[PDB]
């Protein structure tokens, strides 16, 4: 009931406690593990499972016992008065509103227990940017450009989360229908292959179905596709001067540029689930730096994305007849060696996946001492290359569901009745 935590390149044990705690479930049984299936039926929040007021108090008792504990206030008048205060505005209500400094804890504590973000060392210093007081497309088009602004800092990127209001009747409903704030356009081509980003090319086709006027080429950012209380989402374009972009080049291989790659500074996943104190916010968009291999390794040389190892094992000239000679492994070596470098001598926030990993590990350590554990999901923890040369390879990592958290939730083009 206490159970423990290895790590075998070091031997350090740590002992997790705070599972205790979780509440969610996580999809294995005691006869089956589903720790490497990709968005487990636990992991969603479809809009139907509007907690009613009957839930939604446990859930609401829960986080304020939680937040009050933090500030050290836990039991007392004031946690007592807020824990009433709620509990009338949930029976008047059947729901509540959470006060600016629970939103700020929740969101915090939602990033903090995302188990497979390698990132969260940095969980307490995120700036949470309140958009419940948004009522139209426009206003959440204005609210998200002072984001981006605000995140991006000129390349010197900060955290940050803006929340629009949450679910309600589950009908309307604030969605950001990109699946990040900013990404390429896909384009599929007349004799079948793809132009830009693959991943997109169904979303691309729903923003000119909308009206978006494409320039078809390779790195074209997307427009905002933005639904604000249920009403049918409106396309906007982020001012091209707020979209920070990174060439990518090589510090040896002069025809890298000519390659003519690059990639956008700030990550922003933007359809995802916000949960706190039984709240679902359908539309949350948060933003931090890359870790270099998500573009070096996956966006570039997945397969089914930008697919590059063909054409840059080519100009490096590689015995690329044989699988075996691991040109595919050397040419994706060269690909992240050139991401890195090109961000850091444009002065934009990125980190290795050495540095990463070693910095999760001093997470891990600070969490299992001043919190009794640190929920943690290997299956994503390790980087996608050179897996066994980073710490987390060797660390154990117990893998659990605590709230407040972010959640998966269906695209809105499939739940929407428009
Ligand atoms: C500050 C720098 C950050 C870095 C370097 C970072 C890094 C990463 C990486 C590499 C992943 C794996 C995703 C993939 O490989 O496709 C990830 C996932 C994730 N990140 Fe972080 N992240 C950062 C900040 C944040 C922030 C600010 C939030 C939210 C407020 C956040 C929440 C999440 C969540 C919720 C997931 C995974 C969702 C899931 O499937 O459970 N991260 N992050
Ligand atoms: C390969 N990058 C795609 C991807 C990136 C990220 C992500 C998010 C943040 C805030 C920072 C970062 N550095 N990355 C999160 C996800 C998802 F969907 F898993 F949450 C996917
Ligand atoms: C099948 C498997 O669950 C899926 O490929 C997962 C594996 N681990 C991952 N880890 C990270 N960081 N990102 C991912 O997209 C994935 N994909
Ligand atoms: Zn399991």
């Amino acid at each position: 009931r206490f159970l423990k935590v290895k790590n075998w390149e070091t031997d350090v044990v740590l002992t997790d406690t705070l599972h205790l705690k979780s509440t969610l479930e996580t999809g294995c049984t005691e006869h089956i593990c589903m720790g490497s299936i990709m968005l487990p039926s636990q992991h969603t929040r479809k809009p139907e499972d509007v907690a009613t007021k009957d839930q939604l108090f446990p859930l609401a008792k829960e986080f304020l016992d939680q937040y009050y504990s933090s500030i050290k206030r836990f039991g007392s008048k004031a946690h007592m008065d807020r824990l009433e205060e709620v509990n009338k505005e949930i029976e008047s209500t059947s729901t509540y509103q959470l006060k600016d400094t629970e939103l700020i804890y929740g969101a915090k504590h939602a990033w903090r227990n995302a188990s497979r973000c390698v990132g969260r060392i940095q969980w307490s210093k995120l700036q949470v940017f309140d958009a419940r007081d948004c009522t139209t497309a426009h206003g959440m088009f204005n609210y998200i450009c002072n984001h981006v602004k605000y995140a991006t800092n000129k390349g010197n990127l900060r955290s940050a989360i803006t929340i629009f209001p949450q679910r309600t009747d589950g009908k309307h409903d604030f969605r950001v229908w990109n699946s990040q704030l900013i990404r390429y356009a896909g384009y599929k081509q007349p004799d079948g292959s793809t132009l830009g980003d693959p991943a997109n090319v169904q979303f691309t086709e729903i923003c000119i179905q909308q009206g978006w006027k494409a320039p078809r080429g390779r790195f074209d950012v997307l427009p905002l596709l933005l639904q604000a209380n249920g009403n049918d989402p409106e396309l906007f374009q982020i001012p091209p001067e707020l979209v920070l972009e990174v060439p990518i080049r090589h510090p040896k291989f002069d025809w890298f540029k000519d390659l003519g790659l690059k990639w956008y500074g700030l990550p922003a996943v933007s359809n995802m689930l916000l949960e706190i104190g039984g709240l679902e916010f359908s539309a949350c968009p948060f933003s931090g730096w890359y870790m270099g291999t998500e573009i070096g390794v996956r966006d570039y040389c997945d397969n089914s994305r930008y697919n590059i190892l063909e054409e840059v094992a080519k100009k490096m000239d590689l015995d690329m007849r044989k699988t075996s000679s691991l040109w595919k492994d050397q040419a994706l070596v060269e690909i992240n060696i050139a991401v890195l470098y090109s961000f850091q001598s444009d002065k934009v926030t990125i980190v290795d996946h050495h540095s990463a990993t070693e910095s999760f590990i001093k997470h891990m350590e600070n969490e299992y001492r001043c919190r009794g554990g640190c929920p943690a999901d290997w299956v994503w923890i390790v980087p996608p290359m050179s897996g066994s040369i980073t710490p987390v390879f060797h660390q154990e990592m117990l893998n659990y569901r605590l709230t407040p958290s972010f959640e998966y939730q269906p695209d809105p083009w499939n739940t929407h009745v428009w």
